Parts: structure tokens; C-alpha cells; sequence
């Protein structure tokens, strides 16, 4: 995408932490920026929309080389960061809502990536042999809303240096790619992904193009109050790859598992692996979700050096200054894991019934891969207009029997995270992500 004249460009400052020892840290001055579909797209000399609602204006974009050349995307300045977006910052605390209704229009959900001292790239974490460490607050999302903490194999630069029509790289939110391969991407190799755009039924804001944007994805933190998950998917290969046909693996052509993404991941969701009294709203559960809690995430080698394959991602939480390890696996013959690693996947997936995936795309070493390269490190909150949410918080499939292990994910009701009621419902959620620290293992908390 060109970039647009209309408003400038303003981050919002957010400082993090680097650790040497615990207790012993240095600040660093980063900031974060939105990603560009959520940004006002017009003419490039003019104040005409190309994108309006779920679909592009067909006489400036018959192709996307012509929608390219035709418009550009525009900055967001601070007073917009609150007043349209709902992103505010206090501190070393980020705060998203879920719905803003400002003073034209309705935003609903966000996804922000974390920008590095000069604001010109993506700040790019190399995790292998290091602890990831935030605090969060998720008591005000329920069943159907999802606060997501998560790293992808996304360009430093957005995509800069490859794809000569992005002008506005990191700066503007560009490059987006997961390992969903999604279609939903408006800007894609530098191109507008107008291509047979589709408006998704019932979502007035989005729509799905031609291609889609796929890249390796470590999810530290899929969440709301009643059910959390963390999961790796690696993918062949890990770095930003547009797809079409088979290689996408789209759930709709019955592709999820041909393409070049593991979509499905190995994940470690506590409520999953059937201990159902660990995390939840209330003070009796081991880890209470109505109060704030620090989040720690080691990421451990074979030989315990930077150049060592990626071999387990071990967890543990603090809450109200009290050390609570992770909960572990528990299923009649099944070893009690407590941390990903490829024994822990194939031996859940083979309870489940689940594809592995993850080993086919080559387990936690390639995951590894993509860690020592560096990945971007992505804030969101969303509904889910696909699934409803079920596959992190309910049964799924809804029709499944909960007590076939694999099945239940969460307590909510196979009827909740209908996208048009939870932004009804909880249009005044909002996920706090805090005090980012990130060092070697053991120097975080």
C-alpha cells in the first residue's frame, strides 16, 4: 500500500523490560502500532473511500494492481488511538477494548504488533533459550471473546524490503501473516488482496480475497476468564508466505490439513487436558481470572545454549506474589505432562483422535526455527465469526460428547460467541497486557 496524507502516524509508546537477573532490568523504549486493516483506505490524492464497510469500491480497484496504484492507507494519531480504536496506554500497562463506538463509526476488536525504539520496525524477539514474561488482566472477557498474546514469523520491515509497492512497512501496521493462512488480509506482498473479495455474512467490517498470508505462529496466550491455551504451529516454511489453492489448507475446500500450515497446533489448554478446577473466575480456582496475574513462558533448547533445537515450552503463572506451576495432563495412561514438547503432542493427539500436524510440519524443532530467526510479537481481542470461540472455551465439535477426551475446552455453552450478541454483551471488555519483561530463563519475575 501507498500511504496516505490525511493523518499522521502516532504509536503509542510502551516500555518493556530487559532482564539480566531477577530484579535486575533495563527499559526499553518501544511503542505499538496497528495493523493496517484496520486503517482508513482512499485515494491516494483525494479523500474518496476504497474500502468501505466488508467491501472494495469496484470502479478504483477492478484488480489489485490498479486498487494498488489507485490508493493508499492513512496514519492513526493519538487522539484516534482512544476515541476510535480503544488502545490506550498507562505505564508499562496496554489496554484494548473490544467495541468503541466513536464519533462516526464502530470498531470492533483490534490487533497491534510491538514496534522497536526507532518506530520504524517490528521489535523481533529471538526466544530460543530465553522467558517471555506480562501481566494480565482478562476478567472482563467471557465466553466468546478471545485477549491473544502471540509471536509470528512476520517481516521486520512489514515486507518493505521485498514488495516495493509497501511504502509504509512496520510504520503502518503491514505484513500480517499466521499460521490460519487467512484470506481476511487486505494487504498482502504489498498488493491489495481485492481479488474475488467476499464481505463474510454477518460481519459488516470484513471480508476474505483471493490469497491468504501464512507464516509460523507461537501463541503464548489464548484467553478469556473461563478457558486459556498456549500453542505452537510451525509451518513449511516458517516465514511470511502468500498461498493460494492447497497451500492456504482452507477449512472450507477440506484443506486444513494439505496446505503448509499446522492449523490445529500443539496446544496446551488446561480445561482440555481435563483439569477443570485449575483457571477460572473465582477465588477457590488455583489461578483466579477475575484478578490479574503474571504470565511466564520458558522456552528451553536441547543443549540449554542459543543454538540448540526448541524442545519444550514449560509455563508457570504468579498471582498476588505466589508462585502457581502449570497443570498437567490428565488422562488414565497418560505420562502427566505439564509443558509442550513432541512426546506431549503425540501423545495427546493420539488420545484425541487429532491429526499430528505439528510433527508432519516437523515438531518443535522447525517451531525452533522460527523463534531463532525472530518473530513479531502481536495484542489483539476478537470474537470469532467462524467458530464462535467454541474450539477455546466450550465442546467442539458442540455435537461432541464432553466426556470423550479432547472435546470439552471450556464451560461455556455450545450456544455462546455468536459474534452479533458477545458485541451486545461485552462491548465494554477490555484486555490489559503489562509490564512485558523478556531475559534469559530465570531473570523475569
Amino acid at each position: 500500500q501507498n500511504v496516505g496524507t490525511q493523518a499522521a502516524e502516532e504509536p503509542l509508546n510502551l516500555p518493556i523490560s530487559v532482564c539480566t537477573a531477577p530484579g535486575n532490568c533495563q527499559t526499553e523504549a518501544d511503542a505499538v502500532v496497528l495493523d493496517s486493516n484496520w486503517r482508513w483506505a482512499h485515494t491516494t490524492t483525494g479523500y474518496t473511500n476504497c474500502y468501505t464497510g466488508n467491501l472494495w469500491d469496484t470502479t478504483l480497484c477492478p484488480t489489485p494492481e490498479t486498487c494498488t496504484t489507485n490508493c493508499a492507507i492513512d496514519g492513526v494519531p493519538l487522539a484516534d488511538w482512544s476515541g476510535t480504536y480503544g488502545g490506550s496506554v498507562t505505564g508499562n500497562k496496554f489496554n484494548l477494548k473490544f467495541v468503541t463506538v466513536g464519533p462516526y463509526s464502530t470498531n470492533i476488536g483490534a490487533r497491534t504488533f510491538l514496534l522497536d525504539s526507532t518506530k520504524t520496525r517490528y521489535r523481533m524477539f529471538q526466544l530460543l533459550n530465553r522467558e517471555f514474561t506480562y501481566d494480565v488482566d482478562v476478567s472482563s472477557l467471557d465466553c466468546g471473546l478471545n485477549g491473544a498474546l502471540y509471536f509470528v514469523s512476520m517481516d521486520a520491515d512489514g515486507g518493505a524490503a521485498k514488495y516495493p509497492t509497501n511504502k509504509g512497512g512496520a510504520k503502518y501496521g503491514t505484513g500480517y501473516c499466521d499460521a490460519q493462512c487467512p484470506h481476511d488480509v487486505k494487504w498482502i506482498n504489498g498488493l491489495a488482496n481485492s481479488k474475488d473479495w467476499t464481505p463474510i455474512p454477518g460481519d459488516a467490517n470484513s471480508g476474505k480475497g483471493y490469497y491468504g498470508n501464512c507464516c509460523a505462529e507461537l501463541d503464548i496466550w489464548e484467553a478469556n476468564k473461563q478457558s486459556q491455551a498456549f500453542t505452537t504451529h510451525p509451518c513449511t516454511p516458517n516465514d511470511q508466505t502468500r498461498c493460494e489453492g492447497v497451500v492456504c489448507g482452507d477449512n472450507d475446500s477440506g484443506d486444513r490439513y494439505n496446505g503448509m500450515c499446522d492449523k490445529d497446533g500443539c496446544d496446551f489448554a488446561s480445561y482440555r487436558m481435563n483439569d477443570h478446577t485449575f483457571y477460572g473466575p473465582g477465588s477457590t480456582f488455583k489461578l483466579d481470572s477475575t484478578k490479574p496475574f503474571t504470565v511466564v513462558s520458558q522456552f528451553i533448547t536441547t543443549d540449554g545454549t542459543d543454538n540448540g533445537d526448541f524442545k519444550e515450552f514449560r509455563r508457570f503463572y504468579v498471582q498476588n506474589g505466589v508462585r502457581i506451576e502449570n497443570s498437567k495432563v490428565n488422562f488414565p495412561g497418560i505420562t502427566a505432562y505439564d509443558s509442550i514438547t513432541d512426546e506431549m503432542c503425540a501423545a495427546t493427539k493420539g488420545l484425541f483422535g487429532d491429526l499430528d500436524d505439528h510433527k508432519n510440519k516437523g515438531g518443535m524443532k522447525q517451531m525452533g526455527e522460527a523463534m531463532r530467526k525472530g518473530m513479531a510479537l502481536v495484542m489483539s481481542i476478537w470474537d470469532d465469526h467462524d467458530v464462535n470461540m467454541l474450539w477455546l472455551d466450550s465442546n467442539y465439535p458442540p455435537t461432541g460428547n464432553p466426556s470423550t477426551p479432547g472435546v470439552a475446552r471450556g464451560p461455556c455453552p455450545t450456544t455462546s460467541g455468536v459474534p452479533s450478541e458477545v458485541e451486545v454483551t461485552q462491548a465494554n471488555a477490555v484486555v490489559s497486557f503489562g509490564n512485558i519483561k523478556f531475559g534469559p530463563i530465570g531473570s523475569t519475575v
